[PDB]
């Protein structure tokens, strides 16, 4: 089997990419957050506290004749941004782009914290990093695409994320369409549960490649690309009137300016991340003060190829026996 769903961004500054999911019989459509991530599929439902939501769509699992309450399991889960929910929870029909998983866990929220009810757009997160990091107690809960694998033509998704413009999610095959010249996979280590792999190096504009190695993960959930200090000092040296601004959190830069690219290395190949996708926007309404796309990781503990790096390309997630990652130019 295969799925193939559209992904499309929330706002005008691709904060976020909801994909429409289809859940229980008769179907029930929630837009959610992919969010590799992470390994949780939960949505706003008939049970979540009704100050906390502010017009999302809800999954009302009464109105499911296939959804079965998953007796004594709650979940709780606490995001990189601070942001939490927690319930419990439900199996039902999940249906993703065509490709449909019985007996998924879907959790229902009970409680979500304030990024999730300000955000409408939002309907809940689905999970597809490794299911290690599933929240579910006391039984663990497998993620989508960990319980779709078998099913699939090939063990893999990629992730086709748009530039100010919709993409792509596929589910067990690779599109050739897809991607320019040739997909370089690399290796990933999924001790800490994550697509977690470790780029060769960094270009700034038209500067001369660094060679270094930069562990990080690829995290569709994360607006951001989050790199070492050092890496993102060298990016923003290279914007007359950048700074490092504690009070709003990160590095701002005049609205006048043009921003250089920033290339990654993936093995002996080169992702290029063009400078205007690094432009965040003026940090406030009307401000000349413009947020970075590209932002230090010191005091995460981890770096992040955030949707900043990931909508650069075409992204594989082979999650074969000995998982692994590939990247194509688009």
């Amino acid at each position: 089997s295969t799925g193939s769903a559209t992904t499309t961004p929330i706002d005008s500054l691709d904060d976020a990419y909801i994909t429409p999911v289809q859940i229980g019989t008769p179907a029930q459509t929630l837009n959610l957050d992919f969010d590799t991530g992470s390994s949780d599929l939960w949505v706003f439902s008939s049970e979540t506290t009704a100050s906390e939501v502010d017009g999302q769509t809800i999954y009302t699992p009464s109105k499911s004749t296939t959804a079965k309450l998953l007796s004594g399991a709650t979940w709780s889960i606490s995001y990189g941004d601070g942001s939490s929910s927690s319930g419990d929870v439900y199996t039902d029909t999940v249906s993703v782009g065509g490709l449909t998983v019985t007996g998924q866990a879907v959790e229902s929220a009970k409680k979500v914290s304030s990024s999730f009810t300000e955000d409408s757009t939002i309907d809940g997160l689905l999970g597809l990093a490794f299911s290690t990091l599933n929240t579910v107690s006391p039984t663990q809960q497998k993620t989508f695409f960990d319980n779709a694998k078998a099913s699939l033509d090939s063990p893999v998704f990629t992730a086709d994320l748009g530039y100010h413009a919709p993409g792509t999610y596929n589910f067990g095959f690779i599109d050739t369409t897809a991607y320019t010249g040739s997909i370089t996979y690399t290796a990933v280590s999924t001790k800490q549960g994550f697509w977690e792999w470790t780029s060769t190096g960094y270009a700034v504009g038209s500067g001369t490649f660094k060679s270094t190695s930069i562990d990080g993960i690829a995290d569709t959930g994360t607006t951001l690309l989050y790199l070492p200090a050092t890496v993102v000092s060298a990016y923003w040296a290279q914007v007359s009137g950048a700074k490092s601004s504690s009070s709003v959190g990160g590095y701002v830069f005049p609205c006048s300016a043009t921003l250089p690219s920033f290339t990654f290395g993936v093995g002996s190949a080169r992702i290029v991340i063009p400078g205007d996708y690094i432009d965040f926007g003026p940090i406030s309404t009307g401000s000349s003060s413009c947020f970075g796309g590209i932002q230090s990781s010191a005091g995460i503990g981890i770096n992040i190829f955030g949707d900043v790096a990931l909508k650069a390309a075409f992204v594989v997630f082979n999650g074969a026996t000995t998982p692994t990652l590939g990247f194509a130019s688009k």
